[PDB]
């Protein structure tokens, strides 16, 4: 029938696009979690280098 | 025709199909990356408290 | 990309929906006409029926 | 539904229409056909009744 059919289809392609919206919201979280470590990584490894070289002092 | 829109429908599935893999591998490798610097930044921050440490004692 | 494809869906239905109308419609006037033939046909059958009989009953008549 | 389902039952629906829109382009095609197979058979049977009429009134006479 085709109101069946039709209504199928555009079942499938809403299906699919909230699917494919989950997925790229994931994806925008993660690429947002690597900025945000790489940030956090680099002070840390700044902090290390004055902690390391305040005690070779102290 | 019947044949051109049976056609433009079965491209249209085989495209969002091969695109929903391209971006779920794509989703793969970035999470595999916020692991890895999720560890790096672990270990850093254990050394941090470690060398925190130390400091209270030589003080 | 699919909201165009499926607006072909769409229209392609309705096309065959029209030109079928359109063909059923050529039928109904052809067999109706087969049928006005049909009866005229069935009519004038008759009447050649009737004649001859009429011509049966003359000869007798004659004879 | 999936996707092989939905474009199978599509391509069915399509065969299906075609199936029966030659079948009624036919029965259009027979019939037009027996319009004017009809009036020759018509116009023979009145120049049968014209023939026997006119004998009719001769034999009358006769």
């Amino acid at each position: 029938s085709e109101v069946e059919v039709l209504k199928a289809l555009k079942s499938l392609f809403e299906h699919h696009k909230a699917l494919d919206e989950k997925v790229r919201e994931r994806l925008r979280v993660s690429l947002e979690r690597v900025s945000a470590l790489e940030e956090e990584l680099a002070a840390a490894n700044q902090e290390i280098v004055a902690l390391r070289e305040q005690n070779v002092h102290i």
